[PDB]
């Protein structure tokens, strides 16, 4: 069937949206060529309907059968509660969409009846009818880049498709429990979202060094979202109700799967019918959990189908990485034409063929890829970093607008031992919150695609559990990862280090005055800074953080919220 139908009405915005980068002294001290900073809007929204539509033919055989057997074996072991109301509601982000019933997200935190008594219906509806298509609301994303032009063109807006708020908060009650536990229990080790930044790194270092000769590979399906297929989705509900659930989580369960998340129609921003969808929902709770599931069962089982060696994979929803034993060069090679052969049969074809890799650092997943450096002991430390482009970009834009739910401190945190963080993004925010007093100010980021309410003062904290104390004295980084730095900050015209030194020197002097939590931010974050170094040692409070209920992947919806 086709991932989607269009009626030929537009995808059209709900408000105004900005493309370009406003005057702002504040933006242009990071980077003056504010020409190549833009953001996407609905008017490039049908370039993207073109690429995400076409017919799924998908095969199904053997291999996928006893993969499958396994996962629902696995399933069984799992006992997940039904969240009350109460609790649902509590983790609606505060900028999470309002409902077209009259009440929006601040009703829903701050259980006001109107609220409360709407969920409520709509919960018992989802018990009483099972099969009724539940409307959903199709939206392009506007999302910060900078112009590349030897790709040629512009990047065109992503899409979202999401529910009404109120069947948001009921999917939270049936499912929240269901998402946040059975990913672990169902692909152990694989389940790649469960690890934290640093947690990760030394696993897949731990995993590639294990191996007697290695050979790894990125796969990335095309469009991902509109390859899930109807059954891939029934799969998913029949691996669901392998858990142990309440009657009623298993009736809402099951009306969810029917109604919302196997397809149903687009409606645009004026109330228009744009289309319908037979594929996978970008804004519904188990978008992240369902594409694991779904990308680890077909990635297991093309594992077989292709004989590739002692498979270890590392699924996070679209995203998958193989590591394996290599069998040589030739045979490396037929084996990923084998594995990608089969992954398209299980409708998950490519967008660029995966290509074998016998160098852990040239592996590119999640944007992401493993570099090296060394810490105030002289130890070696593997790190993830990426291309800083995009995240600098986004920095400037939030600098000069206004943004809600932020990507800068998100990228501090899941950056924080990287070269550009450290240099650029550290020194600019902490410079810009000291001089506003807004150090204690709490503000919406999001990892791993859900939201987070942090207080910039207690990132050193933040990134001493995730990454280490080595985070905050690297040095003698690759010169790969200079080099990426170095052609970005030429790019896009930012400052060069003996600026950002005597800003990080200024920061650091004003934060230690002020003691505390500010102290510790100029002790530990730009200790590099100073010729005079101060000894950094575990920051006690740091064990003080509640991060049990950290890393639950929001993908593509972000509307799971936690305060820290
Ligand atoms: C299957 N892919 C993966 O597991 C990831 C790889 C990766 C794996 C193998 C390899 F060879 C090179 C890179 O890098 C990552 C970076 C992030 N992060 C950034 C998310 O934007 S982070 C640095 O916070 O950990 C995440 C976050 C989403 C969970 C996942 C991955
Ligand atoms: C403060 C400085 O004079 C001293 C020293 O601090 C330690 C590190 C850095 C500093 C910035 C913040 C993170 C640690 N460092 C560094 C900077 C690099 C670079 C660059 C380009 C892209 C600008 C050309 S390469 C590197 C390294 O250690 O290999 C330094 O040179």
């Amino acid at each position: 069937s086709m991932s989607y139908t269009w009626t030929g009405a537009l995808i059209t915005p709900c408000a105004a949206e900005e493309t370009k980068l406003p005057i702002n002294a504040l933006s242009n001290s990071l980077l003056r060529h504010h020409n190549l900073v833009y953001a996407t809007t609905s008017r490039s929204a049908s370039l993207r309907q073109k690429k995400v539509t076409f017919d799924r033919l998908q095969v199904l055989d053997d291999h996928y059968r006893d993969v499958l057997k396994e996962m629902k074996a696995k399933a069984s072991t799992v006992k997940a509660k039904l969240l009350s109301v109460e609790e649902a509601c509590k983790l609606t982000p505060p900028h999470s969409a309002r409902s077209k019933f009259g009440y929006g997200a601040k009703d829903v935190r701050n259980l006001s009846s109107k609220a409360v008594n709407h969920i409520r219906s709509v919960w018992k509806d989802l018990l009483e009818d099972t099969e009724t298509p539940i409307d959903t609301t199709i939206m392009a994303k506007n999302e910060v880049f900078c112009v590349q032009p030897e790709k040629g063109g512009r990047k065109p807006a992503r899409l979202i498709v999401f529910p009404d708020l109120g069947v948001r908060v009921c999917e939270k009650m049936a499912l929240y429990d269901v998402v946040s536990t059975l990913p672990q229990a169902v692909m152990g080790s694989s389940y790649g979202f469960q690890y934290s930044p640093g947690q990760r790194v030394e696993f897949l270092v731990n995993a590639w060094k294990a191996k007697k000769c290695p050979m790894g590979f990125a796969y990335d399906t095309r469009c991902f979202d509109s390859t899930v297929t109807e059954n891939d989705i029934r799969v998913e509900e029949s691996i669901y109700q392998c858990c142990d659930l309440a009657p009623e989580a298993r009736q809402a369960i099951r009306s969810l799967t029917e109604r919302l998340y196997i397809g149903g129609p687009l409606t645009n921003s004026k109330g228009q019918n744009c289309g319908y969808r037979r594929c996978r929902a970008s804004g519904v709770l188990t978008t992240s959990c369902g594409n694991t599931l779904t990308c680890y069962l077909k990635a297991a089982a093309a594992c077989r189908a292709a004989k590739l060696q002692d498979c270890t994979m590392l699924v996070c929803g679209d995203d998958l990485v193989v590591i394996c034993e290599s069998a040589g060069t030739q045979e490396d090679e037929a084996s990923l034409r084998a594995f990608t052969e089969a992954m398209t049969r299980y409708s998950a074809p490519p967008g660029d063929p995966p290509k074998p890799e016998y160098d852990l650092e040239l592996i590119t997943s999640c944007s992401s890829n493993v570099s090296v450096a060394h810490d105030a002991s002289g130890k070696r430390v593997y790190y993830l970093t990426r291309d800083p482009t995009t995240p600098l970009a986004r920095a400037a834009w939030e600098t000069a607008r206004h943004t809600p739910v932020n990507s800068w401190l998100g990228n501090i945190i899941m950056y924080a031992p990287t070269l550009w963080a450290r240099m650029i993004l550290m020194t600019h925010f902490f410079s810009i919150l000291l001089a506003q007093e807004q150090l204690e100010k709490a503000l919406d980021c999001q990892i791993y695609g859900a939201c987070y309410s942090i207080e910039p003062l207690d990132l050193p904290q933040i990134i001493q559990r995730l990454h280490g104390l080595s985070a905050f004295s690297l040095h003698s980084y690759s010169p790969g990862e200079i080099n990426r730095v170095a052609s970005c900050l030429r790019k896009l015209g930012v400052p060069p280090l003996r600026v950002w030194r005597h800003r990080a020197r200024s920061v650091r002097a004003r934060l230690l005055s002020q003691g505390g939590r500010a102290a510790t931010c100029g002790k530990y974050l730009f200790n590099w800074a100073v010729r005079t170094k101060l000894k950094l040692t575990p920051i006690p409070a740091a064990s003080q953080l509640d991060l049990s209920s950290w890393f639950v992947a929001g993908y593509s919806g972000g509307d799971i919220y936690h305060s820290l």
